[PDB]
């Protein structure tokens, strides 16, 4: 289960684990963003 928000770009937090694509589309810790912004 990593999808508990739809609002959260807390980029070094969501993007750190993602710096990969963007910085946001849904969780930063848990979900380390769904990085389609």
């Amino acid at each position: 289960g990593v999808e508990i928000n739809v609002k959260c770009s807390g980029s070094p937090q969501c993007l750190k684990p993602c710096k990969d694509a963007g910085m946001r589309f849904g969780k930063c810790m848990n979900r380390k963003c769904h990085c389609t912004p």
